[PDB]
Parts: structure tokens; C-alpha cells; sequence
């Protein structure tokens, strides 16, 4: 029985390029987390309490997603490498602009997973593609959700009354098409 | 065992300037109470039932805060001096104007507590600073709440539909960012 | 009514040096969070499942403490500034060494709060000292807890059997003197 | 409607090399089952009751996994071919040695699934890759579990006291990092 790079018994070696890609993806999700925190703060500063609560929950969820990846590296007997985290964007001219950045961030998170997925396919790492499959499924749902929230905010067309209605929807947990 | 100015056994004498400041602060909170009553009446006159219910509750709460201070003077064996109460402001041109006065009143209530706090610090009255600490904490929460209500009303920008939505939030007890 | 730097109604202006200190302290707690995450990973890599679970919970708690501070700045109508986050330490020669770093991190977190506290005292910001008081209380409890865990691990003197016993204590939630 | 090799209606023909690989994999899991039975006996002979209970359960689980594969061949209208089963290994010099064989067996079971998976990919048999995906996921979890048990036993470094503690963990069902 061989020992893996993190010292645990090694079921199968992992290509170092794939390992680097997973460590980088963990940073992408940690950065999404602090971005959603920044977005929750921006909404709280404008009394958009429902949007604040929504993004506060998204920040915690994104952090949990990042930790899920750290656990996979542990399970594969690979080293983790927690990286420097850039400061998030913190200023937006409107809720519609913020929601566009949020949608883009979710899509970019999926693109990162897709990049890791293609690398695992090139390396015939079926543990990793299997591990990623449900995370891609979750990303489909999150993209659908964030397209819904962005589209609904854009429909409001900057009207405060409509944005207050949507804010209350979010406070109630009405955050998807259902 | 010495007797305090109100006749009870005296644990520690209080500086007369600090006593005067506490008696004056009791008047500040009694005045906030009747101001919130006046604000509840103004809202009821315009069918803003949720704002009316909110300010009716705030008036009762502010009175309770004033009585809490009268109990502290009793506990310190100091005399109370319930003072003449000015008539409140009763006319506003808009809900946004009323909410600005409400926020100012809360901030001014905190400033009064801060004034008493600094006097107790100068007199090394640690009973009084300890007594005031949780009241300052409550003031932080109330300032955050009234900034939320004022900011949300200003976001409405005088639109009746948005103000009706916010009114219903208040009727439901949705009065903070949460 | 004046508007604060984050745009909300302003109850009382805050000294920019104190604001900078609070923003820096938020970074200190975010850094403690990712450090505890790194520590949980190190323990998981060595099958110390109870220590892994403990530090995983501490990472989430420290993040919550950081967000509590962001909410205070919102309440004071001050801007948040979420900063770049350094990479955590990730390598230790022993559990005793890791636990010493953990204790040091908790003590350093308290020192940061103490620094902010003294600045607020110099600026007579009683809202901020009142806000910090319960956080200092929590820090006392955490220092007592981490001295307990470090002391118990040092008592084990590197014996695997004793460290396995302590690991199981932590898995069961037995993490304090009680 | 065509009839498959086992006589049932045939949804889609299967490549004979892939069929042979699945039949061989069923033997691999049946062999893992009797190996875990042998391991449970070895532990019972040394009064390691928790390890005995653990491996007794693993033997039954591995058999269930093998039968799950026989059901898939039935569903694909393919013939099963239950093969001669070699005698398991039955002697180990230590618990650490046994646990290393156990980890190796789990990793080798995954390698067999990976071999079948690559053959299905080469034959564009998407039913089979979909069928195998959750089994690979389970293998990730089992490899993580057996690395945990092996690593914890190695940490004990042959000390009876530590091995008795771990034995009791296993009796209680504490068999993973959690
Ligand atoms: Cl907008
Ligand atoms: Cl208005
Ligand atoms: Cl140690
Ligand atoms: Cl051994
Ligand atoms: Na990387
Ligand atoms: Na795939
Ligand atoms: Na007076
Ligand atoms: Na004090
Ligand atoms: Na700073
Ligand atoms: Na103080
Ligand atoms: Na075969
Ligand atoms: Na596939």
C-alpha cells in the first residue's frame, strides 16, 4: 500500500495538473462566497432585507461547497492548498447590476467545474467525474435560480415598488420558479 | 447604615449632577414616548394602519424604558423627580419627514444616555455604567431599525403603492432587516 | 438627518481610525476562520476525526463572528471593506504544535478586539465598547477552552493512545472543562 | 422485438467483451466478500470483537454489491455466469497488515469497476456507465473509510491499549471520519 501526498493510504494516484485545477477551483468557490457576502452587505446598506438574507445564505452555501471539495482531496489522499483570497467586488450602481454580477459568478463557477471535469476526462479519472456530476446538477439549478432572480429584477425596470415586492419574496424564501 | 435621599438604605452616594442627568434623561424618554404617540396618530389619520400600530407599540416601549430608569433611582436610594412634559411635535408634510424625525429622536435618546454615561465615568459610578450598557445595546438595535424604516420609506420616493406595501409589512411585524 | 458613509441615516459619526481598526479586525476573524479550516484538514489527514470535526465547527463559528462585525458597521452606517485574505498556515509537526498555534490565534483575536476597544475608549464611542463587551466575554471562554484542549494534548505527551482518547472526547462534543 | 442471451426481451445488445468484464467483476466482489469474512474470523480469533463485527457487516455488504450487478445483467437481458470462487487469504501477522490488505482490496474493487467503465465508454454503452456511476461514488466513500481505519490502526503503532480503544469504536459503529 502506497501513501499519497497528504500521507494517507493511496487508492489511486492523481495527475498533478488535475490536483492543481481542483485546488484552484476551491479558491473560485471561496471567492464566490465572499462575493455573495459583499453582495449581502450592499443589499443591507439599501434596506433590501430579503436580498440581504438571500445572499447571506448563498455565502454560507458557497463556503460549504468549497469545503466539500477539500474533503474530496482528503478522500483521494491528496494535499489541500488553501490559497490567498482576493478582495471581492463591493460597489454596484443598481440591484440589476449586482444581480448580473451574481449570475455571471454562478456561471463562472460552473465553467471552473467544467474545466476540472474535462481535465479528469483527459486523465481517465472516473472518481473525479463521478464526484463532480452532482455538483454540475446543482449548478444547473443555481443558474436557473439566478436567471430567475436577475430576470425578475430586470422586469421591475428600476421601480422601487416592484423591487420592494421582490425583496419581500426573497425574505419569505420565494427564490425560485418552483 | 446611612439613608439615601429617597429614604431607603444607601449602598453608595450618587453625585447630584449625575442624579440630575438621570432625572433629565427620564424626561427625554417620556418625551420620546409621547412623540411616538403623536406619530402613531398622524399615521392613523392617513390610514397608514401598519405605521400606526408600529408607533403605538414604540410609545408604550419608550414609556417602559423611562420607568426602568425610575426603578434604578429607587434601587440607588435616590429621589425621582417627574418633570413637566412638553407637547410633542404633531405635524409633518410626509411620511418620509415623520420617519426622519423618528430616527433623529432615537439618535437623540442615545446621545442623552451617552451624556449620562460620560458623567458616571467621570464620577467612577460603575453601577451606573453597568446599568446603562444594555440600554446602549438596545439603542444600537433601535437606531439600526429606524434607519431601516426611514431608508425603506425614502426608497419608496413618495409613491403610494410602495408606501402601502411597507405599511402592510409593518402591520405584519416586519420592522427590521432581520 | 445626515447620511453616513455607507449611505444610511447616521446616528453618530465614527472616527476613521476606529473604522479602519474594525475593518482590520474583521480580516483577523476571517483569517482565524480559514486557519481553523486548515487545522481541520490537517487533523482529517491524520484520521483525528474528532479534532477535524471540532476545527470544522470553529471555522464556521469564526466566520459568523466576522459577519457579526460586518453587521455592526452596517448598523453604524459605516462602509465595510472586505480585504484580501492571506493563505493560512497549513503544516505542523505534531498535534501539540497545531494546538499551540490554535491557542495563539485565539489570544491574538482577543488582542485585536482589545486594540479596537482602546481606540473606541479614546474616542468615547460607547456604542462600540458596549458592542465589544460580550465578544470579549466570549473570548475569555474560548481562551479557557483552547487552554484546556492544548493542556490536555500536552498532557498526552505524544502518546497515540491518549491522543485517540482525546480525539473521541472531541467527537462526542466534550471540548471544555465543564 | 429481439430476445437477449438470457431469453428476455432485449432493449439493446451488449458487447461480449463488456459482458465478460461484468461477469468477472461480479467475481471480484464475491471474492472481496469472502475475504472480509476471513478478516472477520481473524479478528474474532484475537478477541477484536469490534473489528469482527465491522468485517462481518462488510462481507454481507460486498455480497449485496455483487448481487446488484447480477440484477443489472438480468435487466440488460444478458446471461449471468457465476464463477468458481478462490479461497481467501486467511493469515496476517498483525491488525495493521490485515487493514492494509483490506484497503488494497477496496482499491482493487474500484480498479475493476474502472476497467468495466472504460470498456463501456469504448462501446458507447451509456446504460452501463450510468449504472456504474453511483457505485464509483460508493467506492470513493469506502476508500476514504478504509484509509481512515488503516491510518488509525497504524497510528496506534501496535499498542494493545490503542487497538482496544479503536476496537470499541468499531463496535459502537464509529467507522468513518464523520
Ligand atoms: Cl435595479
Ligand atoms: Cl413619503
Ligand atoms: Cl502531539
Ligand atoms: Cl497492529
Ligand atoms: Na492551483
Ligand atoms: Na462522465
Ligand atoms: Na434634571
Ligand atoms: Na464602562
Ligand atoms: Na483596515
Ligand atoms: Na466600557
Ligand atoms: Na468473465
Ligand atoms: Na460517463
Amino acid at each position: 500500500v502506497a501513501q499519497g501526498p497528504n500521507g494517507r493510504a493511496l487508492a489511486e494516484s492523481m495527475n498533478p495538473d488535475l490536483l492543481s485545477a481542483i485546488q484552484q477551483h476551491i479558491s473560485i468557490e471561496r471567492y464566490a462566497s465572499v462575493t455573495y457576502l459583499a453582495m449581502s452587505i450592499w443589499c443591507a446598506e439599501r434596506e433590501l432585507a430579503g436580498f440581504y438574507q438571500f445572499f447571506d445564505g448563498e455565502a454560507k452555501a458557497e463556503q460549504s461547497h468549497a469545503v466539500h471539495f477539500t474533503q474530496y482531496l482528503i478522500a483521494r489522499s491528496q494535499s489541500n492548498d488553501l490559497q490567498t483570497l482576493d478582495a471581492p467586488r463591493q460597489n454596484w450602481d443598481s440591484l440589476a447590476s449586482l444581480m448580473a454580477t451574481a449570475f455571471q459568478m454562478e456561471a463562472d463557477t460552473t465553467s471552473s467545474i467544467q474545466s476540472v471535469y474535462a481535465l479528469a476526462e483527459r486523465n481517465s479519472d472516473t472518481r473525479t467525474t463521478v464526484f463532480l456530476d452532482p455538483l454540475i446538477e446543482a449548478q444547473i439549478q443555481s443558474e436557473d435560480q439566478f436567471a430567475y432572480l436577475l430576470g425578475r429584477v430586470k422586469f421591475a425596470n428600476g421601480d422601487p415598488t416592484a423591487l420592494l415586492v421582490i425583496d419581500n419574496e426573497l425574505r419569505a424564501g420565494q427564490t425560485q420558479r418552483g
